[PDB]
């Protein structure tokens, strides 16, 4: 497989689960100060098999994504899957929460953007009604297409984590690689300048929050400057792209046949991944792209739901984008 698998043994996964119940009952939130700070030492208490996993694996040349399977979920006491992001932190979801962030813990400082779901660090991925057809996480019929996360900024995440509270009818996440087999030399060249726009995606807009770090989003959707898509070395570069946020610069046909291109190759390269309930990801945000199938959404209370969390592993690249000491991105 193109991502590293790791699955817990019931008695880790017992152990694990015991130690974010003990953090649930210590602390008050997941998002607060106090536990942002302590989560990476706590983390180091996790079962050894899957410490040595997660140093190991992030340090690996070709995985796409870490994937753990196996931690228990109990639906009757998760409860219903909420109608909003608003109203997510459940009770029945908290310690969940608390677990994602001591596994994101291993791999480096978490944080959250003052722009998205109220600069909330452990986000919610649910389908909202009347939110179908979204460029949106909680879109459904219309097929998430692929992308890296917050591809228009700088600070954007190293890898971004995705624990599985259900997802009964099994609904794929969608991944590519850096389609570097077909690449040739002239487009690849291409890529590599900097001749391509980035726009915010629909996540950061104010109608997706609740009723000033959006003035630096208007301006990065109004006066993008020109940016590459691939960096760093050619035998396996890093990828910064957007299906649906991607342009080249006005007027640069060549760029503009090197991104088609690329869509046309990455749209053929896409593969499929099942986060079955309790499974966790922690997709590689420069050597893939993501995204999620459409699906017909339930309404039930069952609905496929996933925590999810922005991972970087340097907080100070992103200093000027602080909001004040909190983990929370955001500028002008
Ligand atoms: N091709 C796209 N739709 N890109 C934007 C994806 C938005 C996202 O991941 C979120 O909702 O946080
Ligand atoms: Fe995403």
């Amino acid at each position: 497989r193109p991502w590293s698998e790791f699955r817990l043994t019931p008695a880790e996964a017992a152990a694990a689960a015991a130690l974010a119940a003990r953090c649930a009952q210590r602390y008050d939130e997941t998002d607060g100060p106090e536990f942002l700070l302590d989560a990476p030492v706590i983390a180091h208490e996790l079962p050894r098999r899957l410490r040595t996993f997660m140093a190991r694996a992030r340090l690996d040349a070709w995985p796409h994504a870490l994937v753990v399977r196996g931690n228990p979920v109990d639906d009757a006491a998760l409860g219903s899957t909420p109608v909003h992001w608003r109203t997510a932190r459940t009770p029945g979801s908290r310690p969940l929460s608390f677990l994602l962030m001591l596994y994101a813990g291993l791999l480096g400082d978490v944080f959250g953007w003052a722009t998205q779901q109220d600069g909330r660090v452990v986000t919610d991925v649910l389908p909202i009604k009347g939110g179908e057809h979204t460029l949106v996480s909680s879109s459904s019929r219309q097929e998430l297409g692929w992308h890296t996360e917050d591809a228009f900024s700088p600070y954007r995440a190293d890898y971004v984590g995705l624990l599985s509270l259900r997802n009964p009818d099994g609904v794929a996440t969608t991944l590519a690689g850096v389609p570097l087999d077909d690449l040739d030399e002239r487009t690849l060249d291409v890529l590599f300048q900097e001749r391509f726009l980035i726009r915010p995606d629909d996540s950061h807009l104010q109608v997706n929050n609740s009723t000033v770090e959006f003035e630096g989003i208007a301006q990065a959707a109004d006066r993008p400057e020109p940016v590459a898509i691939l960096t760093g070395h050619r035998a396996a570069p890093h990828l910064r792209v957007d299906g649906d946020f991607s342009a080249p610069a006005e007027g640069d046909e060549e760029a503009a046949a090197a991104l088609g291109t690329l869509r046309k190759l990455i749209d053929a390269s896409l593969y499929e991944l099942v986060l079955d309930q309790g499974d966790v990801a922690f997709i590689d945000n420069r050597r893939a792209v993501h995204g999620r199938r459409a699906f017909q959404p339930r309404y039930d209370g069952r609905d496929r739901w996933l925590k999810r969390i922005n991972i970087t592993r340097d907080l100070h690249r992103s200093r000027k984008a602080w909001a004040g000491d909190s983990r929370v991105l955001g500028q002008r």
